[PDB]
């Protein structure tokens, strides 16, 4: 039931996979050279959110000891927190953010379960995983699009269960960063930017915002109320957009991709029950469940029972 935690190397060597200018055509001989080589991050990711969805379950708090001693695992080995090898781009870096808000989305999910080593040794990890992500943004080159969102994820969750005001401040930053870049038409120009991708993007974008908004309920906070709206017109276009691409046809100058809302948009599981207009969201609920291990794992269940599973 609890394999063995996996090598949790300090390095990463990821690969970018796209052709074009607009990040928006797959190479698929990169894509899986990427696969490949960035395979123990995505199986860690995976693994740490099914146990805490089994953990979520209840009657098997022995899934949420098997997340935490595979966080502990990587927190011991410093995983992650060595060289992000560059090739063709910063897939590395990109990997480090998901997988850390992989990694802390399941420590808030079963830290109830951790032991006072274990709280010691992830909680550091977390925070230096947080420290070192965050600084990937510090330089202006590193544009602040869908992938400065989901760093928001790793530094959120590391803030909540760590009860880190400083830290909380800073996903708060990030979300609303996200929040104020929304155009009043309802688009976020770096997604619109992405062509074909265009829908699929300003779905990937929402993503982290509402599942930031999401944790900070957790500490009562109701972060809809910053410019309240704006996250709606988006979300919105994201649910008209999967009905009828026309908008983002004309505005992306490209007849978008045709693809089932899947994964990350999930965060519509949650946003159903805070937007004004609930309904418009019933047919991308309908192409659930929805399960990202990004996010935390299974969001359709995530939103009726909780982030956190009470003990
Ligand atoms: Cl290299």
């Amino acid at each position: 039931d609890c394999p063995a935690p996996p090598p949790g190397s300090p390095d990463i060597r990821a690969i970018g996979y796209y052709t074009d200018a607009a990040r928006s055509v797959i190479d698929p001989r990169l894509k899986t050279q990427n696969d490949a080589a960035v395979k123990p991050l995505n199986a860690f990711a995976a693994h740490v959110a099914k146990f805490a969805d089994a953990y979520a379950k209840g009657a098997d708090e022995a899934a949420g000891r098997c997340a935490l001693t595979w966080l502990d695992a990587w927190a011991r080995s410093g995983a992650m927190l060595g060289r992000m090898a560059h090739v063709n781009n910063d897939q590395s870096d990109y990997m480090r953010q998901w997988t850390h808000g992989a990694a802390a989305m399941a420590y808030l999910r079963t830290q109830a379960l951790a032991s006072e080593q274990q709280r010691t040794d992830i909680e550091t990890w977390l925070k230096r995983l947080s420290a070192a992500n965050l600084a990937y943004w510090d330089n202006p080159k590193h544009k602040r699009n869908n992938h400065y969102y989901w760093t928001g994820v790793g530094i959120m969750a590391t803030a909540v269960a760590t009860r880190d005001d400083t830290l909380l401040n800073t996903a708060q930053g990030i979300y609303r960063a996200g929040i104020d870049a929304i155009e009043p038409d309802g688009r976020l120009p770096m997604e619109m930017a992405r062509k074909r991708l265009a829908l699929h993007y300003h779905d990937y974008a929402t993503a982290p915002l509402v599942l930031m908004a999401e944790m900070a309920r957790l500490q009562g906070e109701d972060w809809y109320t910053y410019r309240q709206g704006a996250l709606e017109r988006l979300a919105a276009r994201v649910a008209d957009g999967y009905r009828d691409p026309s908008w983002f046809n004309t505005q992306s100058g490209a007849v978008q991709e045709t693809a089932t809302p899947k994964a990350s948009s999930g965060w519509v599981e949650f946003y159903r029950l805070r937007s004004p207009d609930p309904m418009r969201f019933d047919a991308m609920h309908a192409a659930g469940p929805f399960q990202d291990p990004r996010m935390g794992g299974n969001l359709t269940l995530m939103a009726q029972e909780g982030i956190v599973p009470l003990p």
